[PDB]
C-alpha cells in the first residue's frame, strides 16, 4: 500500500527515498507506482519545452514552464540549458575549442570535482568512430579527453550484469547478477526484467558506487532513472542538484538512456535508423555540457561517458533449437538467446541426466552455432562458474546466433535484428568509456581496458577507498592527470629452499628408467655452474614469481630452464625459460622416448613416480620446460627429471606436445624471442582462486599427486620487436592461456584432424591475463623489471584477444 495523498510540493526529485506507505517523489516513484497525486503536475512539467527562444529571454517567471529564461533563473538553477546562449550571447560548448584543464576551475564551496557518470545502453565501441559526424559533442569530449578505442565488458554482456560491474568493480559471479533473467535455488526465487522481485536487495551483492560513497560521507546523487521521464528533464534535475547548497549537494552523479540499444534490438547495430538515436544522444551530451558550463562547472566535473555492451546483428532465422538434439526437450527449462543455460525442468525427475545432455549437444551437426560446456569448463577469463545461480550446464552461442528451446518459443513468445550477450571477447560486445575533466589526462588515448576496473578509478576521482573488488587497483593510473593510486607490490610469504646434490641415484625406488648410463674437467665445472644457476639470467627475466602463501618449494636452475618446485604439490608451481628467435627444435631421441630420471637435489619423497602413471590407465605424463626446446643433447637429459614431470591425459597431451613442439617456435620467430613461465593450475571448486590440498578431487592412481584442472604459459616478449626478448629496455609485450586440462577433446569438434587445424584454435578460446593466473596460483610476476609498478599492472591485465580490428 502507498497512500498517495501526500504531496511532491518542494520533494521534486528529493534524494532521501521515504518509506511505505508514504508517497514518494524520487526520480523512481514511477516504477513502483509509489507516486504522490501530484507528482507529474509539479515535478515533470512540460510546458513550453526544453529550450529558450529569444522571446522568452526576460521573460516574466511563469513557475509552469518545463524550464526558465527569465532573468533570476541562473540563481535558482533551472534554467533551460541553452538559455545563455539564446539569451545572453554565449557559444556553445561543443562550439569551443578544446583547452587543457590543468586544474580544477570550481565555484566557492565545491570540497572536490563532482563526477558525473553519462551511462548509454548498448552503445557499440565502434559507434565513436563510425557515428563521429553525428555526435560532435561525444567526439569533443572523445577527442580532448581521455579515450580508450573500447572497454571490453564482462559476460554475460546483457544490461544487469554490466551495469551492476560498472558499480561495484566485481565479476557477476560475485555480485551476483549473473544475467537480465536468474533463478536462485536457494532463495527458490526468480529474477526478471518485468515484475517486483528484482528490487529486493537480496539479489545484489558486492558494494556499489552509491554506497561507498555514502559511508565514506561522500553524497550521491540517485543513479536509477524511471523510464517514462524524459532525457531532457533527467538532465535539468543534475543541473538543480548541483545549485543545492554545498551541505546539501551531491558529488556523485550518474544519467541513463535506454538508446542506442532499444533501437538497436530492433534496426540492427548499423540499421539505417540508427543515426538519428545518435544524433539525440549526443544533443543531451550537449544539453549537459551546456548546463555545466551555465553553472561555471564545464572546467570543475569529471564526466565519464561508458556504455554496458555492444550490439551485433541477430535475427530469429538464426535460431538453433534444442528440440533438434534433445529427446527429452521438455524435461529442461532453458533460459535462451544469445547465452543458453539448462537446467532439469522438475528436481523431482530422478531420470534427468547432465551428462547425456552434454553428450546429445556436442559437436552434432556440422555448422552447429553453440558449445556446451559444463560451467567449471569454461574459459577461465569470463569468470562465470561460482555462483549458484549459473546453472550448470552452459551453451556457448556464436555471434549472430541465439539458441530456443522450440520453434514454437521464437514465434509464439520476428523484426527484431539486433542482440547482445555473446563472449565479452567479441568485436560487436565491445563498448566505449571516455573520461573528460581535470582528472583525467589531455588529448589521451589508452589501450583497451576491463570494466571490472572502472570501479576503482571511480573511487580515485572522489577520494574514496575501494570495496574489495575484482579490479587491480593502479592498472589504470594512466588515464589519470592526478589522484592516482600507488600501490606497493605484496610481499613474498615464503621463501624458497635452495637443494644442492643431496640424494644417490640408489634412494630412488620410483619405478622410472633412462638410458642416460652413457658418459671432462672442462665441461663438468660448466654444468655445476648451470646447476648453480649460471644461466638464470636469461631463462628467469622478470625476476623469479613469489609466492603468496605458506608452502615449501625448492629453486631447481638448470641450463635451459628455471622452475619452483613445490615439495606439497610434487610438481612445479612455475618453469621458466627462455626461446630466442635463432633456437633450433629437435626431437625426443629414440632411446629417450620414456626417460623419467631422479633427481639428486630432490627427496624421493618429495618425488612423484612412474609407477603410479604405468598403473593409472587413464593418466599419462609431459614436461613443463619441453625437451623439443633443449639447447644440447647434453642439456636435453634435464628436460626428463623427474621435477619437470607433470600429469597429463593422452587427449591433453596432444595440444600440449603442439603447444610445445610448434607453437613456442613460432612464437619466438614472430616475436624475436620469447619468454614462457608455465605450470598447472588446481581449481577443482571454480572460485578463480588457487586451491588448498584438500580441495583436489583427483590424483593420480594410488598416490599423493595431483592433477592439475588447467595448464598456464604466459608468454612474454619485448613490446618493440626489433629488441629480442632477453635483451628489451622498453615496454614488454605479454599473451597468456590457462588450458582446461581435460581427458577427450570434445570441445574442439575438429579434434580429429591434425593439431595444426585446431589446437590454436583451442588456445585463442582459453586466452587469459596474467593477473587470472595470480589469482589461480597466488604466484606474483614480473616482480624485476625496469618497468613502473603501474605499467606492469596494466601488463598483468592485459588480455590478447585475436579479433581482427575493431
Ligand atoms: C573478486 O572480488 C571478490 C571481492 O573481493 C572476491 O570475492 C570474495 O572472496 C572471498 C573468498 O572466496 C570471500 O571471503 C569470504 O567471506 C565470507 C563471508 O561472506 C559474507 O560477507 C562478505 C563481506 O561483506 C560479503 O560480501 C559476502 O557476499 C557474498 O555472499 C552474499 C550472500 O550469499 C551475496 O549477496 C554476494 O554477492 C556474495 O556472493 C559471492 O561470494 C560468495 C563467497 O562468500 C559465494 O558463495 C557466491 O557464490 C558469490 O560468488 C557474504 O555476505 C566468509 O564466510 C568466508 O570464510 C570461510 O572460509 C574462510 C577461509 O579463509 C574461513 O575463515 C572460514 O572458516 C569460512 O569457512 C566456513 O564456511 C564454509 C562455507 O560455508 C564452510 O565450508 C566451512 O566449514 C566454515 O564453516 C570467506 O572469508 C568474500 O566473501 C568474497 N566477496 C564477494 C563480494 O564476493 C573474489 O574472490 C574475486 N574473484 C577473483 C577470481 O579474484
Ligand atoms: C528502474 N529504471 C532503471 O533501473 C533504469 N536503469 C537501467 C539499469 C538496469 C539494470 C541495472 C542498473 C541500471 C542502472 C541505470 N542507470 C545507469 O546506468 C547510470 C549509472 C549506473 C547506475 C546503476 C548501476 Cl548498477 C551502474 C551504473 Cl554505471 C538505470 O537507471
Ligand atoms: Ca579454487
Ligand atoms: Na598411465
Ligand atoms: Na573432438
Ligand atoms: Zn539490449
Amino acid at each position: 500500500w502507498t497512500a498517495t495523498s501526500g504531496s511532491c510540493k518542494g520533494r521534486c526529485f528529493e534524494l532521501q527515498e521515504v518509506g511505505p506507505p508514504d508517497c514518494r517523489c524520487d526520480n523512481l516513484c514511477k516504477s513502483y507506482s509509489s507516486c504522490c497525486h501530484d507528482f507529474d503536475e509539479l515535478c515533470l512539467k512540460t510546458a513550453r519545452g526544453w529550450e529558450c527562444t529569444k522571446d522568452r529571454c526576460g521573460e516574466v517567471r511563469n513557475e509552469e514552464n518545463a524550464c526558465h529564461c527569465s532573468e533570476d533563473c541562473l540563481s535558482r538553477g533551472d534554467c533551460c540549458t541553452n538559455y545563455q546562449v539564446v539569451c545572453k550571447g554565449e557559444s556553445h560548448w561543443v562550439d569551443d575549442d578544446c583547452e587543457e584543464i590543468k586544474v580544477p576551475e570550481c565555484p566557492a564551496g565545491f570540497v572536490r570535482p563532482p563526477l558525473i557518470i553519462f551511462s548509454v545502453d548498448g552503445f557499440r565501441a565502434s559507434y565513436m568512430k563510425k557515428g563521429s559526424k553525428v555526435m560532435p559533442n561525444i567526439e569533443k569530449l572523445r577527442s580532448c579527453g581521455t579515450h580508450a578505442p573500447y572497454m571490453r565488458p564482462v559476460y554475460p554482456t546483457k544490461t544487469f550484469p554490466n551495469l551492476y560491474t560498472l558499480a561495484t568493480g566485481l565479476y557477476p559471479e560475485s555480485h551476483g547478477i549473473v544475467g537480465n533473467s536468474m533463478y536462485d535455488p536457494v532463495f527458490d526465487a526468480s529474477f526478471h526484467l518485468r515484475g517486483r522481485e528484482k528490487f529486493n536487495h537480496r539479489w545484489w551483492g558486492g558494494q556499489p558506487l552509491w554506497i561507498t560513497a555514502t559511508k565514506q560521507g561522500v553524497r550521491a546523487g540517485t543513479f536509477f532513472w524511471s523510464v517514462s521521464i524524459p532525457h531532457e528533464r533527467r538532465i535539468l534535475t543534475i543541473l538543480q542538484w548541483l545549485s543545492l547548497p554545498d551541505n546539501e549537494r551531491p558529488s556523485v552523479y550518474a544519467f541513463y538512456s535506454e538508446q542506442p540499444d532499444f533501437s538497436g534490438h530492433k534496426y540492427g547495430p548499423f540499421g539505417p535508423e540508427m543515426t538519428n538515436p545518435l544524433r539525440e544522444i549526443d544533443k543531451t551530451v550537449g544539453q549537459l555540457m551546456d548546463g555545466l558550463k551555465q553553472l561555471r562547472l564545464h572546467r570543475c566535473v569529471n564526466v565519464i561517458f561508458v556504455g554496458d555492451h555492444g550490439m551485433e546483428d541477430v535475427t530469429c532465422d538464426r535460431t538453433e533449437f534444442l528440440s533438434n538434439y534433445l529427446t527429452n526437450v521438455d524435461d529442461i527449462t532453458l533460459v535462451p538467446g544469445t547465452l543458453g543455460r539448462i537446467r532439469a525442468k522438475s528436481i523431482n525427475n530422478s531420470k534427468y541426466d547432465p551428462k547425456t545432455i552434454i553428450a546429445a549437444l556436442t559437436c552434432k551437426k556440422p555448422d552447429q552455432h553453440f558449445k556446451p560446456y559444463m560451467k567449471q569448463h569454461l574459459p577461465k577469463r569470463l569468470h562465470y562458474a561460482n555462483n549458484r545461480r549459473i546453472e550448470d550446464i552452459h551453451l556457448l552461442v556464436d555471434r549472430r546466433w541465439h539458441v530456443a528451446r522450440k520453434p514454437l518459443d521464437v514465434y509464439k513468445k520476428c523484426f527484431f535484428q539486433g542482440d547482445h550477450g555473446f563472449d565479452n571477447k567479441v568485436n560487436s560486445m565491445q563498448t566505449v568509456f571516455v573520461g573528460y575533466g581535470p582528472t583525467f589526462k589531455y588529448r589521451t588515448k589508452v589501450p583497451p581496458f576491463e570494466n571490472i576496473e572502472l570501479y576503482n578509478v571511480m573511487c580515485d576521482l572522489l577520494g574514496l577507498k575501494p570495496a574489495p573488488n575484482n579490479g587491480t587497483h593502479g592498472s589504470l593510473n594512466h588515464l589519470l592527470r592526478t589522484n592516482t593510486f600507488r600501490p606497493t607490490m605484496p610481499d613474498e610469504v615464503s621463501r624458497p629452499n635452495y637443494p644442492g646434490i643431496m640424494y644417490l641415484q640408489s634412494e630412488f625406488d620410483l619405478g622410472c628408467t633412462c638410458d642416460d648410463k652413457v658418459e671432462n674437467k672442462l665441461e663438468e665445472l660448466n654444468k655445476r655452474l648451470h646447476t648453480k644457476g649460471s644461466t638464470k639470467e636469461r631463462h628467469l627475466l622478470y625476476g623469479r614469481p613469489a609466492v603468496l602463501y605458506r608452502t615449501s618449494y625448492d629453486i631447481l636452475y638448470h641450463t635451459d630452464f628455471e622452475s619452483g618446485y613445490s615439495e606439497i604439490f610434487l610438481m612445479p608451481l612455475w618453469t621458466s625459460y627462455t626461446i630466442s628467435k635463432q633456437a633450433e627444435v629437435s626431437s625426443i631421441p629414440e632411446h629417450l622416448t620414456n626417460c623419467v630420471r631422479p633427481d639428486v637435489r630432490v627427496s624421493p619423497g618429495f618425488s612423484q613416480n612412474c609407477l603410479a602413471y604405468k598403473n593409472d590407465k587413464q593418466m599419462s605424463y609431459g614436461f613443463l620446460f619441453p625437451p623439443y626446446l633443449s639447447s644440447s643433447p647434453e642439456a636435453k637429459y634435464d628436460a626428463f627429471l623427474v621435477t619437470n614431470m607433470v600429469p597429463m591425459y593422452p587427449a591433453f597431451k596432444r595440444v600440449w606436445a603442439y603447444f610445445q613442439r610448434v607453437l613456442v617456435k613460432k612464437y619466438a620467430s614472430e616475436r624475436n624471442g620469447v619468454n614462457v613461465i608455465s605450470g598447472p593450475i588446481f581449481d577443482y571448486n571454480y572460485d578463480g582462486l588457487r586451491d588448498t590440498e584438500d580441495e583436489i578431487k583427483q590424483y593420480v592412481e594410488g598416490s599423493s599427486i595431483p592433477v592439475p584442472t588447467h595448464y598456464y604459459s604466459i608468454i612474454t616478449s619485448c613490446l618493440d620487436f626489433t629488441q629480442p626478448a632477453d635483451k628489451c629496455d622498453g615496454p614488454l609485450s605479454v599473451s597468456s592461456f590457462i588450458l582446461p586440462h581435460r581427458p577427450d577433446n570434445d570441445e574442439s569438434c575438429n579434434s580429429s584432424e591434425d593439431e595444426s587445424k585446431w589446437v590454436e584454435e583451442l588456445m585463442k578460446m582459453h586466452t587469459a591475463r596474467v593477473r587470472d593466473i595470480e589469482h589461480l596460483t597466488g604466484l606474483d610476476f614480473y616482480r624485476k623489471t625496469s618497468r613502473s609498478y603501474s605499467e606492469i599492472l596494466t601488463l598483468k591485465t592485459y588480455l590478447h584477444t585475436y579479433e581482427s580490428e575493431i
